[PDB]
């Protein structure tokens, strides 16, 4: 009964979209944002706080405050990512009995899933506080790259949060739905360039319109499991460390306070570089010892940014390259640029995919709602607010 709503599990952010007849509606949540941060703490008084107010607290609840769990999602303790991971996330990673890759927490051993589910259960509740219903049915949407492992999950995550899956659904499909609303009749033939908080993936798609259904297939797909959002957030951190080094002679890295605050600080001033050309980083008591407070005052142009991650955006172009080689197109070929992702908005990613294709990305997709927007779609597919849509193998 009542809707299938459709969930977008972020590395970095998770949203929750709705069919409203042809209308797809993608939801504010209790702090009034269209995306929630997937952070999830447990905190000294034994809440669970989701999105905004976990990430608010933190820097004082470090060990309990757990984030980028979509990197251990149906993963086994020694796959190389997670034993990346154990090093450096703050929180407890752990082996569960049977191989697979847990966190713990205040002593509680739990699975990926029993985590992201907290997730979910926010994402369902800003649904029916929207509808006035009881939400029980969902789509949730995965990487083209993940495995079966990491598929079933995702699907024990949604059943943990009380959903019915109605499908599990492939990110790159969705944002081709949520085109596929708004496009030209007809064959058309789409590059889907999505660059996340995680992970890269090109993905060529095909839409066609025929014996009236609109059939969708997916052409060819590639990517980089090592390219996200955080890895920009990465290089701005080592530089801000770099300069308060040679300009101070200490060495931040060795404090672990200092270092959130930091992570923190670069992603604010990354975003604000993409409409901005310069801005400031400004972190009171960075640090303190016998000689006086230290405070950091760091001007950034995009000037410089651009300079630390240029080899970043360069590492998307041989993907989208092998992608179109494998569909057997040239550039010519492809009708459309959709672009995904909260990273695309940065100018220089939005020039150097212009400058590859020779034609800008569609303006009408918006990169941080495509996805969500999609997986409300095939629920709408499934249920009867959308018709004569068909997926191919
Ligand atoms: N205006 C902006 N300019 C540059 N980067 C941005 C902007 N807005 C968000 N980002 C970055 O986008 C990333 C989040 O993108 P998004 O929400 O699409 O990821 P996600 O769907 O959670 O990740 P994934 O698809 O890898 O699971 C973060 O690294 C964030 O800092
Ligand atoms: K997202
Ligand atoms: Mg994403
Ligand atoms: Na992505």
């Amino acid at each position: 009964s009542g809707k299938i709503i459709g969930i977008d599990l972020g590395t970095t952010n998770s949203c929750v979209a709705i069919m409203d007849g042809t209308t797809p509606r993608v939801l504010e949540n209790a702090e009034g944002d269209r995306t929630t941060p997937s952070i999830i703490a447990y905190t000294q008084d034994g809440e669970t706080l989701v999105g905004q107010p976990a990430k608010r607290q933190a820097v004082t609840n470090p060990q309990n405050t757990l984030f980028a769990i979509k990197r251990l999602i149906g993963r086994r303790f020694q796959d190389e990512e997670v034993q990346r991971d154990v090093s450096i996330m703050p929180f407890k990673i752990i082996a569960a009995d049977n191989g697979d890759a847990w966190v713990e927490v205040k002593g509680q051993k739990m699975a990926p899933p029993q985590i992201s589910a907290e997730v979910l259960k926010k994402m369902k509740k800003t649904a029916e506080d929207y509808l006035g219903e009881p939400v029980t049915e969902a789509v949730i949407t995965v990487p083209a790259y993940f495995n079966d492992a990491q598929r079933q999950a995702t699907k024990d995550a949604g059943r943990i949060a009380g959903l019915e899956v109605k499908r599990i659904i492939n990110e790159p499909t969705a944002a081709a739905l949520a085109y596929g609303l708004d496009k030209g009749t007809g064959n058309r033939t789409i590059a889907v360039y999505d660059l996340g908080g995680g992970a890269f993936d090109i993905s060529i798609i095909e839409i066609d319109e025929v014996d009236g259904e609109k059939t969708f297939e997916v052409l060819a797909t590639n990517g980089d499991t090592h390219l996200g959002g955080e890895d920009f957030d990465s290089r701005l951190i080592n530089y801000l460390v770099e300069e308060f080094k040679k300009d101070q002679g200490i060495d931040l890295r060795n404090d672990p306070l200092a270092m959130q605050r930091l992570k923190e600080a670069a992603e604010k001033a990354k975003i604000e570089l993409s409409s901005a050309q310069q801005t400031d980083v400004n972190l009171p008591y960075i640090t303190a010892d016998a000689t006086g407070p230290k405070h950091m005052n760091i001007k950034v142009t995009r000037a410089k940014l651009e300079s630390l991650v240029e080899d970043l955006v360069n590492r998307s172009i041989e993907p989208l390259k092998v992608a179109l080689q494998d569909a057997g197109l040239s550039v010519s070929d492809i009708d459309d640029v959709i672009l995904v992702g909260g990273q695309t908005r940065m100018p220089m990613v939005q020039k150097k995919v212009a400058e590859f294709f020779g034609k800008e990305p569609r303006k009408d997709v918006n990169p941080d709602e495509a996805v969500a927007i999609g997986a409300a779609v095939q629920g709408g597919v499934l249920t009867g607010d959308v018709k004569d849509v068909l997926l191919l193998d």
